[PDB]
């Protein structure tokens, strides 16, 4: 059973800024959501100094990074907390309310897209280089879930029955057409050591 | 009754790294002690989603900081989450013994103290201005307690029996008699603008 919402306006609001400006320096998207996976293997991490049992779903803290030139995909992997179902259809979006106005203010005062990862909602910086964006998360307590978007102010949420993960998040990347560059790994490579150099678990960039 | 601690072995380390290395770029102590209270801010509003008592102990989200040349302090005060007695002798310690390691390897390999933000160990900083720290902390069902420090390898914990907070951090920087600058209404404000601008909560900055 797929179940189909509405983001919130300010959320779709921001979607189609992302969608729709120009705007070349693109390959942020990657720093944003290896951030995220960072914060995300933070917050287990401390949980589990309270909870060792948190890491009964898996020890190892961890990112990976996976292209696959056949499905056209780049995927951001990590072990970190995941989310709830109440994360992925509410919480992180009554954040991103507040985030969003903040940055679109930010924008017309004359900020760039690059500075979205200070208003906590650079998840969404993954629109500038996807058609859509699959999350499949595994959080301790909780099913494991599959969210889906390609923008148009929708997403869906499923109970996932694929392969289980453990603990953690997956960012799928549907790459747009014109944006298999991030296939590459010399691409990738390139980017993590020039945004991402200094994250504090190991980035393993795997090869095809 | 005070209980006194003595800091694991690196953070030691990096305290005497911050106080002893030639840096003249010390105004960096600001964003990153605002970036902390930022952090603690988004932590008790992400838990009030799920449990709106969380707010019982102030609704209120927001960064005070403020300047007495009397008693020559620099405050940075938060309605954050605030911390417990755990996090303040053992759990912060523990994370901060990774980010150590990390970051005294960058700084080997070229990197400079402006970056310690990226190794979670920020709040360390302070010691490039303040020659003792204080900090008065408060987490939902825990009570009020007071950490110092001035360094030299311990740190104290007792017990706050002073005047309640309701719940969030105060840090309270006694500054070095050479950092007077920084109880200057111009200057925190000029730091303020220049490093921590985009930050997603109000900061007042105190007249004296
Ligand atoms: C967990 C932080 C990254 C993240 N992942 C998501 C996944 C699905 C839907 C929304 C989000 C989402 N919204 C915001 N503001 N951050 N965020
Ligand atoms: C809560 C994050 C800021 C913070 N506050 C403290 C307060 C007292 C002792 C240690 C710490 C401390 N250690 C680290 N790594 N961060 N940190």
């Amino acid at each position: 059973e797929v179940e189909t919402f509405a983001f919130q306006a300010e959320i779709a609001q921001l979607m189609s800024l992302i969608i729709n400006t120009f705007y070349s320096n693109k390959e942020i998207f990657l720093r944003e959501l290896i951030s995220n996976s960072s914060d995300a293997l933070d917050k287990i991490r401390y949980e589990s100094l309270t909870d060792p049992s948190k890491l009964d779903s898996g020890k190892e803290l961890h990112i990976n990074l996976i292209p696959n030139k056949q499905d056209r995909t780049l995927t951001i992997v990590d072990t970190g907390i995941g989310m709830t179902k109440a994360d992925l259809i509410n919480n992180l979006g009554t954040i991103a309310k507040s985030g969003t106005k903040a940055f679109m203010e930010a924008l017309q005062a004359g900020a760039d897209i690059s500075m979205i990862g200070q208003f906590g909602v650079g998840f969404y910086s993954a629109y500038l280089v996807a058609e859509k964006v699959t999350v499949i998360t595994k959080h301790n307590d909780d099913e494991q879930y599959a969210w889906e978007s390609s923008a148009g102010g929708s997403f869906t949420v499923r109970t996932d029955t694929g392969e289980p993960m453990g603990r953690g998040t997956k960012v799928i990347l549907h790459l747009k057409e014109d944006q298999t560059e991030y296939l590459e790994e010399r691409r990738i490579k390139e980017i993590v050591k020039k945004h991402s150099q200094f994250i504090g678990y190991p980035i393993t960039l795997f090869v095809e």
